[PDB]
């Protein structure tokens, strides 16, 4: 079966589940194509009103693979950007992050309208751990959703934070036990799905307008800086040591 | 006596109390005219430095009446907007929300410079409960004052939140026992009233400038979307069932 | 010895310590010249990656002296502005506020990229206590870093808040025991210093861009209002009574 599956939960709530065990829900060709396909099925089905995006087991999304980053050091690829994919969805998305989220994987979840974290799992914007600056409008999104101070610490350090540590820090999102994350997202989705679809779509467009306006320039600015900081002598070795 | 009364608390602190029991401090002609009158008396009395706006009993403001909304479905009225009224006041306002606040009633309080919530009372931006989008620059104000995440949940769900639940959620305002709300507002007003009036007025103008700049466009945008989402087939029936 | 001293902590982390006991780390000529000198030494040493700015004993910075304010009432001076000095530093700064911070002294710390507060010490933007409006882009910075609601209360009241009270209020920064403040800042500095300097500088420039864009107009606007509110009949007497 496909590594990304769409299921119906009732009342217009649907669940898109990522299960690429081989990459631990990394940004693999299978995951990218599966997400694109599942979101296209959603766009086509006018009865759907809320999407819950979730992972499998211990992983929500581990983002770009270390093998991919190494390939990048030899200038062999370009930078993947899934923002368009998620941001194009016209109905509300809840990211039920029941497992770990790293790098673009944390951003993937934070692109959503609502986010649920697991107490026991680990979250990081770890670009700076490898020694280079973020991509994907990380600072725009993280500052908007997490608050400027938490965003800044996470981005500068690149460190791994448990959900429980983030909660203690005053993150504005629910942080619950791993076994409760998806259930929490589902209950919230059902509350939201009580509204007419037309109203949900209109409201989401209204609420997203300010960030969407700022997004293309943010992505561009971060890419330009990333190209400079990634292409420095010591980066290849730093990436080697994170294996 | 008038349903809206102004009393002096000393040192330039005044209290405007809404007590329209018949409408439960809804946006009745009596409440609108009483607020306009009390704020005009305030504008004229240069010795006043801080206004505390409060309700009576279990209600701060229940906003627009369900009978009014039904009338609206038959296109019989226009949309009331009290923002100009509150935002024109040149001295600081503290909304002592000792009781429930719904819809425009919660916005009325959130237009103020400082807000105090009751632990036991219920608060909602419930437009989406009836199935249509907000008016009154709800998303501008709620996102600015409550933070984007709480604002988003409240707006999308339209649900009733107890003050205690909001406090647990990390709302940036004081949430205290119902019997302590007005006393808390009064003590804060007295602290603020220690400054010269000229300084209070100058500071308030400075601090309010950014939001006031964004307000006319926000009100307009929300009205346009509200007109579309309100005038859909199923709305009349949804309103009927909220009685 | 000089009242402002730079020491190396290892791995590119340096500490700038203010110790003007005579003024309690006020904005004295010695402190201003010492800060300028220590930041110039930092700018010149490309091996440095993080600055920790701290005070001595019970004081981080007491800001402008009351004797200076009195001199100002007779129109005898101009307004000191250390923002340029701190904001010009191209590497990340952590303000380890182990002691009290007042007025410009609190702003001095809040200009930094990261801030650590002491539980037992007192913090105030106390301009309004003397009866006039702030300078130094206080409302821009405080609203951005502390959140709009806490910022507003602090600015309007001008009152002294213990670190513990701020923590209870949900300030987005660490608040720890006085004896732990500098150690906490040092550990954070060491985490940040793991990144290449080029990346730290590029990231800081990116993250600071939005506020830096708004800063010159904010400083100007606040100065203009301050000139009006400071030069009112009763201010001299209010300043006299704060001695």
């Amino acid at each position: 079966n496909a590594v990304v599956q769409l299921t119906e939960l009732g009342n217009g709530v649907v669940q898109i589940t990522m299960k690429d065990e081989s990459s631990r829900n990394g940004f693999s060709p299978s995951i990218v194509e599966g997400l694109r396909h599942c979101f296209s099925v959603v766009a086509q089905n006018q009865q759907y009103k809320v999407v819950i995006l979730t992972g499998y087991g211990n992983y929500f999304s581990s983002g770009a693979s270390k093998e991919y980053l190494i390939r990048k050091t030899r200038g062999e690829v370009e930078v993947l950007d899934l923002s368009g994919l998620i941001l194009d969805c016209e109905i509300p998305i809840i990211a039920a992050m029941q497992g770990h989220s790293f790098g673009g994987g944390l951003l993937l979840g934070l692109y959503a309208d609502f986010v649920v974290f697991s107490q026991e799992s680990v979250y990081a914007t770890n670009f700076m751990k490898y020694g280079f600056t973020p991509v994907g409008a990380t600072s725009l999104i993280l500052r908007e959703k997490l608050g400027s101070e938490l965003a800044q610490e996470m981005i500068y350090t690149g460190e791994n934070y448990r959900g429980k540590e983030l909660a203690e820090r005053g993150i504005p999102f629910p942080v619950v036990s791993r076994q409760d994350v998806l259930n929490y997202a589902q209950q919230l989705g059902q509350k939201i799905a009580k509204s007419p679809r037309l109203s949900l779509v209109a409201l989401k467009q209204h609420l997203s307008a300010d960030i969407k306006a700022k997004f293309p320039e943010a992505i561009k600015k971060e890419l330009e800086i990333h190209q400079v900081t990634f292409n420095q002598p010591e980066i290849a070795s730093r990436i080697q040591q994170e294996f």
